[PDB]
DNA sequence: ATGCGCATGCGCAT
DNA sequence: ATGCGCATGCGCAT
């Protein structure tokens, strides 16, 4: 998507998306039975909008933090690939489990190639950085030769897939968490 | 916020602070007359949580891009020892909010403060039926259930002097870490069913079979 | 001695 | 066509 430069269209979209956020969140909080809120902010003068909606009592709890969150936010304000984080927490590539790597790699691929679907098994879709000793095949199930498995554990091969991608894009800053 | 006035939210609210958080969340929606209802099956509920978080992330992304405005979703489960506190959305608001995990958790817990030898069956504080637990959850639960049932810190796996009186006759008295049944035993009863039988037998023996079937 | 949690396959909804 | 998440062994810290 793109920022909507026309304000009339921007207010139309805001209304549509905010409302869709409310309906999706209401479905989430009821069906999952979990406290969750959406928080939207604009520090525009002279009255910044601090809009919270979702589950009670989380909604009123978060509202009490308007002044502090607004303060802290003005302040933070003072080749793309995902950061090495699983659920908002940073992980070393060497810290990720096989299960974390199997989930991380298809997301990484989307960023690296631009494709929503990787096209496993089609050589025309294989990235240039794909490791030479790993078949271009769904990481769902290791299909390497049995001697390949003796040399390199599957967890280590999966880490190599990730390391090759970040280095190919020159994103050591993300891989090593500078 | 009055949660006792519906059976599902009633059972949720009596499970403790995680369940009170859940009951209050479901009750928020009952006030808006919304169509949906809570999902008692933890495998379906996990699947819906995944689908629905994906949709929220995508809508937050579109909103933040098209409207140009910082926006996050925050989800919390006040569990112990590790509470769920996931924030996602626009940066840097995402990281601003993360720094208040401490305060927001204690503030949520405050606002929510408004007879069995055997523990309740819950997944991360949410009541669950024994027939809906996964194999991993049953296998992890059994050694904790043995501590409660026998009072022993160590179960003495394989010591016949430690085998519980309710232990199922067609399962070796052996660490549920690894199924050591014979192949014919394995063909007759799935490992998940055997593990359910271990649990069911224990609760039956203690007279607390009512703790086994949350939400039917 | 014993259970936490990874490894990894693979069912199956997508 | 594709990746979530359950089934179970087992490494290994305790």
């Amino acid at each position: 998507h793109v920022f909507e430069s026309n304000p009339s269209i921007r207010k139309r979209q805001q209304t549509r998306l905010l409302r869709k956020l409310r309906a999706t969140l209401d479905e989430y909080t009821t069906r999952v039975g979990q406290q969750a809120i959406v928080l939207c902010i604009s520090p525009s003068k002279p009255n910044p909008v601090f809009k919270v909606f979702g589950a009670a009592p989380l909604e009123n709890v978060v509202r009490k933090y308007k002044s502090m969150i607004l303060e802290d936010l003005e302040s933070a304000l003072a080749s793309e690939l995902p950061p090495l984080t699983i659920d908002g927490i940073p992980v070393s590539v060497d810290k990720m489990t096989q299960a974390q790597l199997r989930a991380f790699i298809p997301e990484m691929l989307k960023y690296s190639t631009g494709r929503g679907k990787p096209g496993w098994g089609k050589e025309s879709c294989k990235p240039i950085w794909w490791p030479e000793d790993i078949p271009w095949a769904n990481v769902r199930s290791d299909v390497r030769t049995e001697e390949q498995k003796q040399r390199v554990s599957w967890t280590q091969a999966l880490r190599t897939i990730v390391k090759n991608c970040y280095k190919q894009h020159g994103r050591e800053d993300l891989l090593y968490a500078f």
